[PDB]
């Protein structure tokens, strides 16, 4: 993917202070980026500009009708269900920023972000975060885990809704 | 979005004393300006300049009948409902700095700010600081969650309303 | 409102002991003293002339008939009520340095405090402490409220008068 | 108020050692002088000089018959209470250092000193040593309860008289 | 009063290290050993050379008949008792340094000492030692209770007598 | 494996910059990135990338039918079942990041990664990590877990997925 | 009084290695004398020479007839009582070694010391190491308690073996 | 066995960065690698190529027939058992890993394993790091156990099969 | 008493490894060495030559006929008692080493020893080190019981050896 | 005894790098070697090679035959019981690694090392920093129990075996 | 007593390292050797020179017939009884070290060794350490108890034999 | 005793390291040997060379016939005792280092070693320590027992085989 639109080489240089570098080489650098992408899609489970579909075999937590989907559905859109001898689709209006629905079973919805500009910001500050920290710590001695004395983990948390 | 009315980028140089450093080009600026100003819309919960319109589902929380809303209203405006089979749309006025309702189901309201100068200064006190963290400090080192240490947290808690 | 006239620039500069600074305008100082006021008249609740109106809605709190407004209405003229059923608003006086008021329902009043020299010597010595703290911590600290450690606070406790 | 008779400017400048500092003006030692006395009488609640003459209300705390005074009257002359259906006005001569009285109702009486030199040097000597305080700290270090740990708060303690 | 004969300037200035000052003047301590000096009687009650008439309203203690007064009258002089239901005027000597006497009323008698000579060393050393502390602590250092870390307290407790 | 393909020894040479260096051989080097590796595959458990699809065997756990898996299938493409008693087939939709399924046994489904891009980049940089460490600390000194202080068996950690 | 024959102040002078300095004149080392004796005799309760007659008034302890004396008796004197039920001076003969009378009332005997010489070493040595600590130490600096951390105090506690 | 083979002695040389060594000679090295390797087999429990023959007698344990023998036979080739007054000789297939079969008797039995070339990488890491710690740690200072603070002993724990 | 014939003063001043010094003359040590053997003498009960008669009245004990005397009476010499309303006198043996003895009353006795004879070693170094300690501690030291802390009252001990 | 054949007196000098040292004799080295070995032997059990026949008495430790020797047995010779009125001596296989097997009483056994080569290496490594140790310390210091501190013992620990 | 022949002052004297030093001259060192061999019969109670012969009286303990002596006699030779109603001889010798018999009451006994030999080296070596520290440290610092910091009440504690 | 065979000085000189000692006798050495000799003998009990006899009585310990004696008989002659039993004397050979046996009554025997070659080299090990340990420290510093912190008590300690 063109991780260079989402985040350039050169604004990484300049915020990590390291625009005057004997041996970094831009090849390595570009490791890090992805691997600090790739870290925050794992913590947040928020992915980037490629959309993903989505079918998977849900089922109802209990008899208060409670149903959990796996991830959040493209928001505003209502989900559609089907299965279970229910021909006919059915469909409900699912809760912005939230995977509980309310009534084999089977339902279908699609996750995933328009472009590269929508983008909450604080994700990115995590991110470069994170590469500086990677940047300076090739992993020799102690001076605890990577991703959350650095900070970004911290941003990151913002945005996981935990139960209010 | 027009945060340069806001906060010129003048101003944030001039309080962290970098205006002649090249290190810190304008689109530096403008990202740390526009994560301060993300982070303290999700930590006071004030809705910033645009005024959106709002319009999502909700369910009877209680037998008692308690509804409640995700974002806060303008005041003035009625909160309208709509949809759901009920007898006919309703209209209510909104309980300032509140979202609880008295008496699938919809109803819609407007959030957002008609002018931009009704920013308390507080904010824009506490942002600078955050900014001013942001620039020196890139966290590779232990000597960084910003947000706290900086201060600029402890600012905007005059307005997170505890319980009386 | 005319900050100027209750504490001139010369003051705070010879009270922080800053009549050289090489880097710090008049421009960002006065947006110190906003702040700095803004945070006394907040904390104390002692505001100035200038005065507001609001309106919103109300309901009551017990068979006793006692009611809460949003905020306290100026220490004279009566506050209004409108609605309730009848056909004929009804109108009390409020009691002065409260919220309070003894019996849907509409209330509207005016906020605001009494003539402009009415600031006593603790309030200016507090505002005085936390300009001089802003000045020296732009925000870095291993060695967190400004308001806090200043001493400030502690200045303005003398006028609260706290029950538990 | 006319502080200049209690206490002259020469007093504060040759204890503070500052006479041939061109950094105080007059001003701002009026300012500190004038804070301090405040933070004096709010502390230790006795007005000074002026022969202050109170009429309170007063109302029995108990069926023994106990009535609690806000200030000590004077020694040796009378203190008079009026109204309360009392059938011609009664007066009695209090214990000293007592602040209550006992075998709608109004009590009257006069609190005050005779001569300024009766002004108790405690008093003075606080007001001294907090001067000396805020002329040294302006309050952005942490090497800031001005109050207490300069000692005044501590050498006004003797009068408060906490029950014995 | 006469402190020039009951402590010598001189004195004082041998005692604390002083042979010349660069800046103290006698002025100052001339308030310093009046301040001194008023701690020194409220901490223990002794008046000096001027002997007092005191009058006030005496009660009963206990079922024992115990009785208390304000201060210790003279040692040999009667105290005398009037008013408030008395049957004729009766006068009685005390108990020798100890208030306590036996089996609206208002009782009055004289307390004091015989001449300045009668002052204990003690009395004058401990204001020594408290006068040494002021003239070296004007109230800006901390790294509290004056009359305490000065020792002067100590030396005076020897004759406060708490219950044996 | 043919590690070389996996990650380059010049990519090895750049993090721990050490292309400069003749006391490190290639020999040494091949040794230290096969441990890195295989440890790496001993704790997350996920061997690397020669497609491959899965069968395996499997015996019930308990009466409610639940059996327990290795890997995680594919989403998508249903699992197929045979082996045991069953005389027909059979296909069910697998649950996303499941690696249990209830309806000698036999069964066989679709997962695991096709190319070698795909190898998660955390991983990658476990292992440059780890080797960073190895190369640095021969063992003889306190200033020696090496996997974990090093920081790289703390990236491993988001794959293990400890039980929700 | 007789303190120079008890202490001559060239014995003082050669402890303290001080009689080449001019900075402590014979006055304050006499007053330093007066105060050293003083304490001296309040800690031990050993009466010193001046002999004094002393009348003070009685109450009967308990029903058994017991009452004590203010002061310490020397070899005594006889003891006439008069008051009460007695017409005429009841003359009874004391005891030493304890401050107890067991078979308004009078009662009296002596006090005091015949001559110097006894004044045991002890009280000597304690005394000679007090005024040492006085002389230094004005009491201005903590690093102040003279009778105790000088270590005189425990000098005396040899002669008073209380029992508890 | 021929250990030259597994690791050649300069790999050692260049792990422990000791090729410059000035008195450590390879007849020492040599002995140092012997008792690294004999400690490891020990601890895995992973033999050496060698094979050995071995007698033992047993002693009957209990009812259900489990029996214990001292060591572990090769591959599961037949252990015999003979003696004990039996009618003739039985023989089991003694499980592999395992020192435990299922039914005074003899036993005998033959140990070893099968080739060289199944030493996997993490026991050669344990080993250099264990012959590293050796090397530096000759006896004569305390900076408790070699084997566990060189960390070798943490890089065979993944072996030694901890019960799931 | 003679203590110069039982220790000399150069037999200090070789201990003290003071033979050297201009401050501390001759008659200041002798004072102190009379202080010394005072004190010995009162920790150790060993009371010293001079003889001295005593006379005191003594109270009715109890049943059993224990009476307590004020001091030891010199060993196998009489014990007289007289008065107390007995008929005639009567005289006990006083047993040694004690002050008690087995039947207002007047007693008499007398105390002391021998001749110098009857010093032994310990106590001869227990004032060695006491001396020493008094000589470089004259009373200014704080960065606590000269007896104590200087070991000779530990030199004593040994011949107490009391049941405590 | 031929100690040299196991641990030859070059290598131990090798080791120590003490080869070129004059003050550490032949006789000194073949001391420490001889305590070494003796330790080696008390710790860790295992007799050394001079073989030995042993012959000492026994009485059984329980009421159901458990026998109990002192020492170890060396393999394939029976330990054979005498005396104690036996019909006829019994002989019993020796039980590996242990001493206690099941049936004055006499009984009889040999123990030994069939040849020196049988040595293993952790021996000799723990041997070898023990004679380090006692080379480099004489045991007058504290920064002194060898056989711990040294990480001799801690070597031999593998061969102890706990009882399980 | 003639301790010049169980300790020359030559070998006091070349322990500690003072034999050329002409402060401590024969006295000193001889008071010391006294002192310290008079400090160790108290603790030891055991007489080194005469071979004593003591006479002392005996009661019994209980009725089990326990006697218990103050002496330890030797194994060959018996200790006489007499007094009471014994008509003939009664001698016995005890357990070894064992200063206790089992069956007015009088006893007498002499044991040991021929010479001074039975004056073992372990005391000698304590009076040495002993009088050491004593010469160096006068008991006026502090970094003073010297019995036992020295160690001789440590080296003596051998033949205090703790009653088991 | 010639204990110069049992260990010369020379070789004493070379493990405490010290011949180059510019004032430490060859005479006090030879007494520090015989200290340390002694000092073995009471720990660990065990007789030197010369063999003795032995004579006390035994009193039986229960019925179990358990009897102890002082110290271990030789190993494989008897131990004799006169009456207490059946017709005739009767002496038998003890157990192998463990001082019990089973069946007036005086008893006696022979201990001690057959030569000078027969004493474990481990006593030697810590005579040497303990003899460095007192050539290091006379008694002055206190850097608490000086035959424990030595470590010649902890090599001993193998030989003294605490009870099970």
């Amino acid at each position: 993917m063109n991780y260079e639109t989402l985040l350039p080489l050169q604004t990484i240089r300049e915020h990590a202070k390291c625009d005057d570098n004997p041996r970094v080489t831009d090849t390595l650098l570009s490791l890090y980026r992805e691997a600090a992408f790739e870290a925050a899609e794992l913590y947040t489970g928020m992915s980037f500009t490629p959309q993903k579909t989505i079918v998977e075999p849900v089922r109802i937590k209990n008899r208060k009708g409670k149903i959990v989907l796996s991830q959040v559905p493209i928001a505003g859109r209502p989900v559609v269900f089907t299965g279970g001898g229910l021909g006919s689709p059915l469909e409900l209006i699912p809760f912005p920023n939230s995977n509980v629905l309310h009534f084999q079973l089977m339902a279908t919805y699609v996750a995933g972000r328009r472009c590269e500009s929508s983008v909450p910001a604080g994700i990115i500050m995590g991110v470069l975060k994170l590469i500086a920290w990677n940047i300076n710590n090739p992993g020799d001695e102690i001076m605890n885990n990577g991703a959350v004395v650095s900070g970004a983990q911290d941003e990151w948390f913002r945005y996981r809704r935990v139960i209010l």
